[PDB]
């Protein structure tokens, strides 16, 4: 797992993590948690 957690509320702010961190944006925005994963 890794630890870029964000809030799904704002997709598009864990998108910004998601590229920023691991390149290709493949968050899984979950209510709970979205978790910014690669390709």
């Amino acid at each position: 797992g890794v630890p870029i957690n964000v809030s799904c509320t704002g997709s598009k702010d864990c998108y910004a993590p998601c590229r920023k961190q691991t390149g290709c944006p493949n968050a899984k925005c979950i209510n709970k948690s979205c978790k910014c994963y690669g390709c």
